[PDB]
């Protein structure tokens, strides 16, 4: 047995597992299956430790997984992430997005920027909403948005175009493109072939 | 797309990933690669959540993984496991082993029974050594073993036959049999084929 060849095969399999888990995470996110998403994300983070050197495609795959994790936790009331990063999950999703269709990219970017503030207002945390606003936008629009937060004007018309549902719809359209690109990756294709043979 | 067929294919892939991770864990245990073992074990525990119904073979695979985890942590000074289970890792390995070659099975069983006491003595925790003895053996041999613990006779000749190294050697021989049985499982075989094609 050659330890070097065994290690290379383990890295090849880690690559296959990463694509399979990204495809699973994308489907769980699209379907709103939060518990399945939570389990798949735990598996993706563990499997990613099996790769020490990533290709450009593999880097894109791990950042998509990290991005969807932060979007899925967008309205969380758990302070552990913010205690570590000193920013909210939607702000972290924005940092990832900023690296990784320029029109769709810009639309998602602006929806996340506004919703990073709006989810704080929805949760009744207006001090955090103003803190998020200062980190993102620290202009008449900026003054209007500052007045909205100041007056706790959670249902201002500004949020009809920049809504939580519009952010989720645009992100899900992007997820459908990731789903198509990865739908024929090795592991899921072999697994689907096994299932189709039993019917 | 059929959610039912997608879920079935995810369970098929979880089965393949479980066998691959068991094979990896066995090799890391045999090689003494503790950090690789730690990462592989984290991946196996996450992947196992993708199966809700296990076959008899899959149950054997998860219990082998759980068993080797407790053998690998046999000399641990971390109290979190004992705080939860109120037993030591070697005692938990014994519980799993008791369910999972009757001669080799009995030899491993008795080596773990003695070493569950001996690792406590090695660590200078003789109160735990006596507590482990009472849980396992609570007879002249029992009286001799009780006197050994009482006198802190860590290097008594009794431990030459029932040594830590003999326990690890017998367990590694059993691990080599698991390694052979799983060496041609789907995922590692496909991965090895990819690596062999690049040379
Ligand atoms: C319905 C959209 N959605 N999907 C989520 C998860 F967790 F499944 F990815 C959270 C979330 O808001
Ligand atoms: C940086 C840690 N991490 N890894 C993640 C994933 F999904 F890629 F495994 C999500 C996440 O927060
Ligand atoms: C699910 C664990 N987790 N929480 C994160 C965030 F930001 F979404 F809250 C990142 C991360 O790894
Ligand atoms: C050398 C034998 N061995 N392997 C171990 C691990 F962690 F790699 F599985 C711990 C241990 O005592
Ligand atoms: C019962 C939790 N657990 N799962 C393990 C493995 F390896 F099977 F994933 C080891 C372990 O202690
Ligand atoms: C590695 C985490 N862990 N520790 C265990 C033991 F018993 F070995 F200490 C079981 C388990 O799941």
């Amino acid at each position: 047995e050659d330890a070097g060849l065994v290690a290379e095969a383990e890295a090849v399999a880690a690559g296959w597992m990463l694509d399979f888990l990204c495809l699973s995470l994308c489907r769980a996110f699209r379907d709103g299956r939060s518990e399945d998403f939570r389990r798949t994300r735990n598996s993706a983070e563990a499997i990613i430790h099996g790769l020490s050197s990533l290709t450009a495609c593999q880097l894109r795959t791990i950042y998509i997984c990290q991005f969807l994790t932060r979007i899925a936790a967008g309205k969380t009331l758990d302070a552990q992430f913010e205690n570590d990063e000193r920013i909210t999950p939607l702000e972290s999703a924005l940092m990832i997005w900023g690296s990784i269709h320029d029109k769709l990219h810009e639309e998602i970017q602006n929806l996340i920027k506004i919703q990073a503030i709006a989810v704080c207002m929805e949760n009744g945390n207006f001090k955090e909403a103003e803190e998020v606003f200062e980190r993102i936008f620290g202009m008449p629009f900026k003054s209007k948005l500052l007045m909205i937060i100041s007056q706790k004007d959670t249902f201002h018309s500004f949020f009809q175009h920049f809504s939580y549902n519009h952010m989720m719809e645009k992100i899900k359209s992007y997820v459908n493109y990731v789903l198509s690109e990865k739908s024929s990756t090795f592991l899921m294709k072999a697994a689907a072939k096994v299932v189709e043979s039993k019917r």
